[PDB]
């Protein structure tokens, strides 16, 4: 297991969460729902060396 960050770099929101997550794929579905609850759409990366996924508007 691991926990993976994410960034919502978003217009309205500067924001984060994490998750513990079996692998990357899995974090990121979790984060893309995340994401859009929260409003928040646009170009997505992955940086592996701080699990860290970033959104940006």
């Amino acid at each position: 297991m691991d926990t993976y960050k994410l960034i919502l770099n978003g217009k309205t929101l500067k924001g984060e969460t994490t998750t513990e997550a079996v692998d990357a794929a899995t974090a990121e579905k979790v984060f893309k729902h995340y994401a859009n609850e929260h409003g928040v759409h646009g170009h997505w990366t992955y940086d592996p060396e701080t699990k860290t996924f970033t959104v940006t508007e």
